[PDB]
């Protein structure tokens, strides 16, 4: 036997799963095509009236959730949606996923994509957590993708940007509880990217004590190491999007700007761009004595001392002059020899990686210190203004 509310269908036994006030997921079908069935209760018809308005408005976005139709009975409202292969906190929880060979900075990137479109359309999730965002089946090109889902708890504002003091404990932003705005979902992602990248961790614990830890503010980014360029990086943005103090927190679009996000070329073409930049500089300068304010220590002292015996041989204590030294070797590559193109080459992946591995500072520390050139058109590419 089977459920039809035309042209809604789907098979009781095919229970994808659940949803904790009262709501079923179910694998069914709508106008012929492979649909996942939401069967939500009596009590809850209010959540549904806002999710399947909210969801016509957003859908078109590739990383939203696809809505297709809602159809009534006489006992239950039923949400026909886009099918997916599983949800991200089965994709983490679940080490066999892996060979599907997908890309953790990726999924962020997509379900940052998704969260910036709602934004722009003045909606705030307010439920954002791994349960909620979706890995989708893969398409005829075997291409996988993040997207946002469960619409039931959002809020569109409109002239003012403020939300009143609600949703599932562990992932709640602390002034949710204690005026809340765009930035609640915000924190919410910041601990879905560390639970991603820590493969399970959050960064205010186990399930259990997470919420009590948000309202203390007593959290860990320990799955990340201070002297690795990846975790480096990747500390930078989570600290700073799970910020106790919202005014603090950076906007959807600030986020998809970060580093944290740059593919190899792109991390060595602002290490171009900056050298660049700087000369015709003078150390008196605004922005060289802003870029010199700190290493030496992210330089490690002397940045020669610790890099390879026949590169050495082809200030000692300057990130300047670093970054200087670095777009001397990308430009004259080729006009180089082999035994140092051997040493650090191929370019530009293998080249960027040879210095973020030796100096795990050096792209964090720039980043922040350039942040004065922000306005700039040649420094569009790597900021959000
Ligand atoms: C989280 O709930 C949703 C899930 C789906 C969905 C679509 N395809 C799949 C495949 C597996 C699956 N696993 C279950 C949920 C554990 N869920 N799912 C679609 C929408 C919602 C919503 N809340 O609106």
């Amino acid at each position: 036997s089977v459920v039809i509310v035309g042209k809604i269908s789907f098979c009781p036994k095919d229970v994808l799963g659940h949803g904790a006030e009262g709501t079923i997921v179910y694998r069914g079908m709508f106008d012929n095509r492979d649909v996942a069935v939401k069967r939500i209760l009596p009590e809850c018809f209010s959540f549904a009236d806002r999710e399947v308005q909210l969801l016509r408005e957003s859908d078109e976005h590739p990383n939203v959730i696809r809505y297709f139709c809602t159809e009534k009975d006489r006992q239950f409202q039923y949400i026909a949606i886009e099918l997916c292969a599983a949800t991200l906190q089965e994709y983490v929880e679940q080490k066999d996923f892996a060979h599907l060979g997908l890309e953790p900075i990726t999924l962020l990137q997509q379900t940052t994509s998704g969260l910036a479109h709602l934004h722009s359309l003045n909606i705030v999730h307010r439920d954002l957590k791994p349960h909620n965002i979706l890995i989708s089946m893969p398409n005829a090109h075997g291409k996988i993708k993040a997207m946002i889902s469960d619409f039931g708890l959002c809020k569109k504002l409109a002239v003012g940007r403020h939300s009143f003091s609600p949703g599932t404990e562990g992932w709640i932003a602390p002034e949710m509880l204690s005026n809340p705005t765009y930035t609640v979902d915000i924190f919410s992602a910041g601990c879905v990217f560390y639970y991603v990248i820590s493969e399970g961790s959050h960064p205010f614990g186990k399930s259990l004590q997470r919420q009590a830890n948000i309202l203390l503010g007593a959290c860990s980014l320990d799955c990340l190491h201070p002297e690795k360029h990846e975790d480096v990086i990747a500390r930078e943005l989570i600290e700073k999007m799970i910020a106790m103090d919202p005014q603090k927190r950076p906007s959807a679009k600030h986020v998809l700007k970060h580093p944290f996000f740059w593919s190899l070329e792109k991390q060595l073409q602002f290490f171009q761009d900056v050298s660049d930049r700087i000369e015709k500089e003078s150390l008196d300068g605004p922005i060289v004595k802003q870029l010199e304010r700190g290493g030496r220590a992210v330089v490690k002292m002397d940045w020669r001392e610790n890099i390879t015996v026949p590169l050495q041989t082809d200030k000692g204590g300057s990130v300047r002059d670093l970054l200087r030294a670095m777009r001397n070797k990308k430009h004259h590559y080729r006009e180089l020899p082999a035994e140092v193109r051997e040493t650090l080459g191929s370019l530009p992946d293998d080249f960027v990686c040879y210095f973020t591995s030796r100096f795990p500072h050096l792209l964090a520390h720039t980043y922040r210190a350039m942040e004065l050139c922000s306005h700039e058109r040649l420094f569009q590419p790597y900021y959000f203004h």
